[PDB]
């Protein structure tokens, strides 16, 4: 919509106050003109028609319970945009400043959130398995990272390539969570999963086995469920990424940690320059080693740590 750029205030799903960029034309709309070709947040009104109505508010104050999923979808899309632009010099998910559109209140009791190829879609959850999923910055950034993947390597969503696709989204979802630096961790979805249970998550990057996911190539799932285990076998790569950043000794292999910024630079370069739609785990290792070589030199600690981490998870 055409209007004045304004700054509203509201509270997100977890009750935290934040400012949001809006546009004023009779109503205040969740339209942020400060980032690329805009960030736009819509109300699906418990239906499945997309995108729905551009979110309109009478007073630029978003403190109602019904407002909270929209506040977070809008604000965390902005954080994700800022991460990719400021850290990787990438303008929106496509690198060409595409508008970021999100719809909240999708369907009823819907325990999922997804990038659908052109926008983000957030269920409100059923209140037991999930609360509204835009409350999780890692979920928001995980799904927007699928769009980055689609516009770069094009990893296919099955078998090893699909597990890499998933892990890439968990890695950058977590790096966005740290970039905000409010309540970061190496878990996925902890803010919105199981409101009645503290200390759990959908999966752990630091210890995938906590939730029964593999932490070594020898433990990879080879069945047909979950598109060949894409959210399961992601644990193998997630563990490697955790080790690259934080270090540790895993199955007797010591890894010298190089920190989060270098992890992100290495994997971003791998994704955008070297991976292809059918890259397997071994090819990801090669891409990460080559990326670290490009950035830091073949004799660098960074290259050595990449190799150690993939060794530790059994990926040669
Ligand atoms: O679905 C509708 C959308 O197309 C637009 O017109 O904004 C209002 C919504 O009701
Ligand atoms: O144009 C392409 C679009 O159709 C989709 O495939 O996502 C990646 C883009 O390069
Ligand atoms: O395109 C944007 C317009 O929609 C808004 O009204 O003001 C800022 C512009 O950049
Ligand atoms: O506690 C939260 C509240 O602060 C917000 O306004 O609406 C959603 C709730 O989860
Ligand atoms: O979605 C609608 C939008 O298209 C229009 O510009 O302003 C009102 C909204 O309901
Ligand atoms: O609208 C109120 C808001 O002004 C305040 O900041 O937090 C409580 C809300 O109910
Ligand atoms: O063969 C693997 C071994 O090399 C490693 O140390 O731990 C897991 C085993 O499956
Ligand atoms: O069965 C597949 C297995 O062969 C591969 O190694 O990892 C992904 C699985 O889907
Ligand atoms: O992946 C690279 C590709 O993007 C470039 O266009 O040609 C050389 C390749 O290494
Ligand atoms: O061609 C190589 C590719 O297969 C690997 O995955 O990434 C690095 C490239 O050198
Ligand atoms: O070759 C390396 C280069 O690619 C990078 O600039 O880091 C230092 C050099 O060792
Ligand atoms: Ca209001
Ligand atoms: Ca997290
Ligand atoms: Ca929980
Ligand atoms: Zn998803
Ligand atoms: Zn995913
Ligand atoms: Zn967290
Ligand atoms: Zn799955
Ligand atoms: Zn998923
Ligand atoms: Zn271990
Ligand atoms: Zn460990």
């Amino acid at each position: 919509i055409t209007g004045t750029s304004t700054v509203g205030v509201g509270r997100g799903v977890l009750g935290d106050q934040k400012n949001i960029n809006t546009t004023y034309s009779t109503y205040y709309y969740l339209q942020d003109n400060t980032r690329g070709n805009g960030i736009f947040t819509y109300d699906a009104k418990y239906r499945t028609t997309l995108p729905g109505s551009l979110w309109a508010d009478a007073d630029n104050q978003f403190f109602a319970s019904y407002d909270a999923p929209a506040v977070d979808a809008h604000y965390y899309a902005g954080v994700t945009y800022d991460y990719y632009k400021n850290v990787h010099n990438r303008l929106s998910y496509d690198g060409n400043n595409a508008a970021i559109r999100s719809s909240v209140h999708y369907s009823q009791g819907y325990n999922n959130a997804f990038w659908n190829g052109s926008q983000m879609v957030y269920g409100d959850g059923d209140g037991q398995t999930f609360i509204p999923l835009s409350g999780g910055i890692d979920v928001v950034a995980h799904e927007l990272t699928h769009a980055v993947t689609d516009y770069t390597a094009g990893l296919i969503y099955q078998n090893e390539s699909g597990a890499i696709n998933e892990a890439i989204s968990d890695i950058f979802g977590t790096l966005v969570e740290f970039y905000a630096n409010k309540n970061p961790d190496w878990e996925i979805g902890e803010d919105v999963y199981t409101p009645g249970i503290s200390g759990d998550s959908l999966r752990s990057m630091s210890d995938p086995a906590k939730y029964g996911d593999p932490d070594h190539y020898s433990k990879r799932y080879t069945g047909t469920q979950d598109n060949g285990g894409v959210h399961i076998n992601s644990g193998i790569i997630n563990k490697a990424a955790y080790l690259i950043s934080q270090g540790g000794t895993h199955y007797g292999v010591s890894v010298v940690g190089i920190g989060r910024d270098k992890l992100g630079k290495i994997f971003y370069r791998a994704l955008t320059q070297y991976l292809t739609p059918t890259s397997n785990f071994s090819q990801l290792r090669a891409a990460a080693v080559q990326s670290a070589t490009d950035l830091y030199g073949s004799t660098s600690q960074e290259v050595a740590s990449v190799k150690q981490a993939f060794d530790a998870v059994g990926v040669k």
